[PDB]
């Protein structure tokens, strides 16, 4: 579609934003894809099959693997289920994930038509 351009544009904002210093207090845990051998999470790729990340969607960005916006919004509530699935919903991560997700989701919603 002619919008596509357009459209990933502002999912490119929403990108850098979510990346960017404003939100660092709660977004850090989805800098980079979950290194589970290091935090000793040993069931982690047993019970998430497809982890996402914030370096994983900008990679994927930069190389205009993304076709549209709903692809990109897709691997972005990915990367938050996954935090959903795994982690005990008490979990200070999960109040982090939230968080994130509710300004991914705001300016999600106001994409242009």
């Amino acid at each position: 579609h002619m919008q596509d351009p357009e459209q990933l544009k502002h999912c490119n904002g929403i990108l850098k934003e979510l990346l960017s210093k404003k939100h660092a207090a709660y977004a850090w845990p989805f800098y980079k894809p979950v290194d589970a051998s290091a935090l000793g999470l040993h069931d982690y790729h047993d019970i998430i099959k497809h982890p996402m990340d914030l370096s994983t969607v900008k990679r994927k960005m930069e190389n205009r693997d993304y076709r549209d916006a709903q692809e990109f919004a897709a691997d972005v509530r990915l990367m938050f289920s996954n935090c959903y699935k795994y982690n005990p919903p008490d979990h200070d991560v999960v109040a982090m994930a939230r968080k994130l997700q509710d300004v991914f989701e705001f300016r999600y919603a106001k994409m242009p038509d």
